[PDB]
């Protein structure tokens, strides 16, 4: 045959995937992309006036406390030592964050040691018992009480979401939301960093294989009876949206999205870190990322006087505009649960696998997709190539 | 012989060239320390009562960019992604450290952006052009303003060295002390860590070779003539104190010292950050140690409700007090030039080697002492035991 495995999409599960058939197994296999680039949503680009990296699809950050999911994609890439931290900008002033002694000095006024801190939280979160809450904004003054909530909190919530924290569940808050030192790593995991020579050099590295071949710019439903024709009982990996699978047969599912704006400015240096956090209402956008500060080891390669950044909008996500978070209505995780029955169905009646993001409506960080193809590859693909 | 090289002394310094003689040359090698322990001021040990790790020589934190020595040292130890930061307490409040966008903030209000703080240090520090500065407070205040001077600096500087600023050189502070970003690794330097079993576990295993034999608690002027004795043209290097070496016949080298309080508290977390500078005159310290957070990768292994901390003072050193910083007043680097002289003669005449802190009356770091130690190394002992 010309391919025995194909995958529909290049996100980091496709590739995944794909990848191993290819090592593992030596099979021949055909990844088929609609976009005209490597990578999914995890690709990145060279702004073109100053030559830094940005991210067109959202800013990533890798992080993991899975070593299995490190080991392997070391073995595309390297990683730098990049730790990740955030600052939040609050009435002209930017806070340590997240929360912890370190914001609460800045907030209240004046040093609180760890136990002083603790009790502090106490007094302020006394108001409502986590036990009583009937909304997001509730279970957090809950959690932290009301002048923290509606500095750091409220606003930011809102415009992520669109919407008042009183209508929103109160089970999207599950842990207290504080530390009682001064660290402000922003992630607790055991393995961060970005990729060296970026995401996009890494990503091509995992097609980069002797029996991998890739279509780009291809749709996979315009092309599909034609290669399965080529050879039919070859199986489907499909890691693109699930409901446009099945035509919406049975409802569209329901995304919130992003939108990015992108300037170039004539300074080498606009916020000094890489994101900043904006929390109340006066802006528009949540963050602004600077991303030369991504990559500070390169700063000897970057415009001594001018550097990109980008402001970051929410709102909810349709027709055209792409999909990033899946919204999780109720009306949305039954007409889920729902092309799961479709899915099965379509899997065992014609050998068409669903993964990843958008195949499975639901939220993944990278290592998470990469392991669950990792999951699929070992438990469901090795024996479907045999 | 019994051995062919002598080595008075057992910290870095010494360590570094037993070893390489040891594994390079497969010498026999007898190393003398006075004390009861390996390693010299860089011994940790840990404390009874919790278990936890401190340094009863001051605290010591481990960076260099030199890859000769990273490479080295790591062939003893592993060593820990610990990132060295510092917060500085002043009015009751704790600030965000060293100088940068970050401490601006919390001082002068609010937040300013990188062009915007490099603007507002130029009108602070245009007071005095630092081609007028006749002392260290002037200097400073010219480099960076009397507001942040007076607050951050003057007290500490004052603590440290037990004297007024208007009395210091001018030559002390060489560099704009502040950052126009958010990023406050203290330490700028490519490799940074803690050795993952502790500094006493390290030195030891650098001791750990066939043909290295250890004396502890014995003083070299009291077995010297015994030694040269079993093997006389077997060499010494000497790491011991240069002065004493040739009895103090041309004046006391001076030294700053300093004095440790070491208390344990029936708390698990009494700052939640390694170090805590103190800079404001009211405290008679220049800063707190809180040693637990130095390896939070133990902390399962901590006391849930205990911490040791230690208080760190300073004053002039003499005799019986350890020495600890060279002081290099005029009258000090002279004796010194002459010893010098002493050194060499004694060097040609009797093959002794004179290395280390001690040694050359020198402030060393340790990346610095073994980078030293493998100089000397390569450059007279290869030839000086043949
Ligand atoms: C804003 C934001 C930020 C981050 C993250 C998400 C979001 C939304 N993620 C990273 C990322 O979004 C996620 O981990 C991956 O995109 C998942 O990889 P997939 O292969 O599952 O999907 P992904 O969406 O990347 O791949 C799908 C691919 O299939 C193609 N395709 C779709 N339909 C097709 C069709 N009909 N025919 C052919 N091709 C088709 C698409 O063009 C695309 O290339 C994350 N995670 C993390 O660990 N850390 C982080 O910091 C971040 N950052
Ligand atoms: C407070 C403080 C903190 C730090 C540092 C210094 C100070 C003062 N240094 C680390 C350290 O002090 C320095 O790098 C080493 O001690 C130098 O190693 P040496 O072998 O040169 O001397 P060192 O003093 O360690 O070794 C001398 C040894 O010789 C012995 N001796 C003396 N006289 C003798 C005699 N007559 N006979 C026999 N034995 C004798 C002594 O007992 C001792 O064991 C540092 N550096 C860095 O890179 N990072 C850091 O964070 C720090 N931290
Ligand atoms: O300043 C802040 C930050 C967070 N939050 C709350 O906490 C949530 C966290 O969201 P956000 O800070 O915007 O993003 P991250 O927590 O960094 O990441 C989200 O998106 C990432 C990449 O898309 C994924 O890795 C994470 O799992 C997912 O939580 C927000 O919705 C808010 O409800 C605030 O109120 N204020
Ligand atoms: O809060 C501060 C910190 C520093 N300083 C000034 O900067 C100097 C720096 O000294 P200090 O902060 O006490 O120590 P380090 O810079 O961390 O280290 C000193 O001691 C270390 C270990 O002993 C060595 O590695 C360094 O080379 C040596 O500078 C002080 O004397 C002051 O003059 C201040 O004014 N305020
Ligand atoms: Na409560
Ligand atoms: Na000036």
């Amino acid at each position: 045959s010309d391919f025995d495995l194909i995958v529909v999409g290049s996100g980091l599960f496709g590739l995944t995937v794909a990848e191993r058939a290819a090592s593992q197994l030596g099979k021949k296999v055909l990844i088929v992309e609609k976009r005209s680039h490597l990578g999914g949503n995890a690709y990145s680009e060279a702004e073109p006036e100053t030559g830094i990296e940005i991210h067109k699809y959202g800013a990533h950050l890798f992080h993991t406390s899975n070593k299995r999911v490190w080991d392997y994609v070391n073995q595309f890439t390297a990683f730098t030592g990049y730790q990740h931290r955030v600052f939040a900008m609050h009435n002209g002033t930017a806070y340590q964050f997240p929360m912890g002694l370190g914001l609460i000095n800045q907030f209240f006024g004046r040093y609180y040691t760890p136990d002083e801190a603790r009790e502090l939280i106490k007094e302020q979160s006394a108001e409502i018992d986590s036990k009583d809450a009937t909304n997001l904004e509730e279970k957090a003054i809950s959690l932290i009480g009301r002048p923290l909530y509606e500095a750091f909190i409220r606003d930011y919530t809102a415009k992520q979401w669109q919407t008042d924290p009183k209508e929103l569940p109160a089970g999207n808050i599950t842990r207290l939301p504080v530390r009682y030192n001064f660290d402000n790593r922003y992630f607790n995991d055991t393995y961060e960093g970005l990729p060296v020579d970026g995401y996009a050099q890494w990503l091509s590295n995992m097609a980069d294989h002797e029996n991998i071949e890739v279509r780009l710019d291809t749709d996979w439903f315009e092309v599909r009876e034609d290669l399965r024709a080529q050879n039919p009982e070859a199986p489907v990996v499909y890691t693109g949206p699930l409901d446009r699978y099945f035509d919406y047969s049975e409802g569209h599912l329901g995304w919130r999205t992003l939108d990015f704006e992108t300037e170039v400015l004539n300074t080498g240096d606009f916020q000094g870190t890489p994101v900043m956090n904006y929390n109340d209402a006066e802006f528009p956008y949540t963050r602004i990322h600077e991303f030369r500060h991504f990559h500070p080891e390169r700063e000897d390669r970057h415009p001594k006087d001018k550097t990109v950044i980008m402001k970051e909008y929410s709102r909810f996500a349709e027709e055209g505009d792409e999909p990033y978070y899946p919204i999780n209505t109720p009306s949305d995780r039954e007409m889920l649960f729902k092309y799961r029955e479709l899915a099965d169905a379509e899997t065992e009646s014609g050998k068409v696998y669903f993964g990843g993001r958008l195949g499975t409506y639901q939220y993944l960080d990278m290592h998470m997709a990469i392991a669950s193809a990792l999951s699929m590859f070992d438990n469901k693909l090795v024996d479907a190539l045999k």
